[PDB]
């Protein structure tokens, strides 16, 4: 017995595919074992999207896992509406509740407003991609109309290979025309090490500024560099390293062949990578509670042309996805759940920051739990108030 | 749906509307078929191929309209399903001519 | 690495091979750098030689 599913991996996944390779040989079950329907295109191509989503639904498989580009996002999102079926993917969440698209990577906006409120920032740069879409962006700008901030934002992505070196020189020398120190990185973790690079070309990561990583990736990148500097810099992980099961993924990880699996023989894996893993664990449970639950995909394979006019949902595609969103478990991402939306909820993210000796953990957020922090270095002496003892007098004491 | 029935039917050109929503769609499908695109959309913030954008651009002219009452200090109200460039350009001559 | 090459640190290259170096990456970190060298580029010899 075996379920096809459909692959869209961008070329050069190579990490995510490695994981996703890992995921499917660790919870697979001789009950019924997962088959690959696996499509390499460029994700920014629509019409690349469209051939490979008909592609795969030509061969009836009842569940598409892959990405998506923002080029992309709205292609994928209107063929899981039309044709009903689920999409899993770790790309970033639609910014409108669209059916049939389950999210792995959780909402990074509430937790980088809470930073940016623990720090009481007002007064910031914001450095912006389009590769997650303009949300973040969106979100920044009515908070700060909502709390009266003063930010400042700058498209970073825009700019070429050929004056990659001289526009960023610019683009931080007219930052000095309001004297910024505060700057928020919201583009990839490449974007990310670009900026870093240009930081440290031109001395700006000496102490005195301060940056926040906008993404899940913190530790991803190449923060080593930075982290002698003196600024200040932190960021998110939806990856915590402290979990037993993330350190056996990782002793798993590691000691596997590179020319097997590329870009595993790394100490550390990239939260896109395991929010694959993790993925896959996902969908493998919903098949497991549907499967459980006594419902039957016996839907053929041969389910036809992607553009019949008019066209044909089915009525499993609304069980698969009721199955997908009921799934909770427990990920390499930290605990799993979905709402009616698709969207992950219950998520704890961890905000590190980075110190000399190497970032570390500082605290946690979550929907319900807003900047919690860990309250290491435990209080007892100097913070329990000392007592301090005075007499009533003028003009030293008085009531 | 449209554009597969139109291209199966063989005509030489195209017209048509987009949004925010299906502007890259059309993009990559007229540059994929080799088929021209006429539309009267706002313009595309690239320089996507077989797309004939008879739309001027208002970019310009709405920051030369901002600089000619000398402008240091105001609100936009903007509407996200008509795309963000003009927001972006907006944002950045306000970076460049330290507007707020 | 430490940031030690931003403006107001001054550095005197004590070699006659200044400009032979990897100096480029310091360029615009700010710090005023200074040196000696024996091969003067802007002669006509040199010129000819490179």
């Amino acid at each position: 017995n075996s379920i096809q599913i459909g692959g869209l991996f961008p070329r050069g996944a190579d990490q995510e595919y490695s994981a996703f390779r890992v995921g499917m040989v660790q919870f697979s079950t001789s009950e019924f074992r997962l088959t690959p329907h696996i499509d390499n295109l460029e994700v920014a191509n629509s019409f690349a999207v469209t051939n490979a989503f008909c592609s795969q639904f030509s061969r009836g498989v009842y569940a598409i896992f892959g990405f998506y580009d923002k080029k992309s996002v709205n292609t994928i999102t209107s063929f899981c509406g039309t044709l009903h079926v689920s999409f899993i993917t770790p790309s970033f969440p639609t910014d409108g509740t669209h059916p049939f698209v389950i999210q792995m990577r959780p909402d990074l906006k509430g937790a980088l407003l809470s930073l940016i409120e623990y720090y009481q920032w007002d007064k910031f740069a914001y450095l912006y991609d389009s590769d997650r879409g303009l949300s973040t962006l969106q979100a920044v700008l009515d908070s700060a109309a909502e709390k009266k901030w003063q930010v400042t934002a700058i498209n970073v992505g825009n700019i070429n290979n050929d004056k990659k070196d001289e526009t960023y020189r610019s683009l931080f020398q007219d930052l000095e025309l309001k004297k910024e120190r505060r700057v928020i990185l919201d583009c990839e973790r490449d974007k990310v090490n670009d900026i870093v690079d240009q930081v440290i070309t031109i001395g700006k990561h000496v102490k005195g500024y301060h940056y926040i990583i906008a993404n899940l990736g913190f530790t991803d990148g190449d923060l080593l560099k930075i982290q002698f500097g003196g600024a200040e810099v932190s960021g998110f992980q939806i990856v915590d390293y402290d979990d037993s099961l993330v350190s056996k993924f990782i002793e798993r990880w590691s000691t596997l062949e590179e020319k097997e699996y590329p870009g595993a023989h790394t100490a550390t894996i990239k939260y896109t990578s395991a929010l694959t893993y993790d993925a896959v664990q996902v969908m493998t449970e919903a098949f497991r509670n549907l499967r459980k639950q006594r419902i039957e995909i016996s839907r053929r394979g041969n389910a036809g042309d992607c553009l019949a006019n008019p066209a044909v949902p089915w009525g499993q595609g609304v069980e698969i996805e009721r199955a997908l969103k009921q799934v909770q478990v427990e990920g390499l991402s930290g605990n799993i759940k979905f709402d009616q939306n698709g969207k992950r909820i219950n998520y704890t993210i961890n905000i590190m920051e980075l110190k000399t000796n190497g970032p570390r953990k500082i605290g946690y957020w979550s929907e319900v739990d807003k900047m919690v922090l860990t309250e290491d270095d435990t209080s007892g002496l100097e913070q329990k108030t000392v007592v301090v003892t005075t007499i009533l007098e003028s003009p030293y004491v008085m009531m």
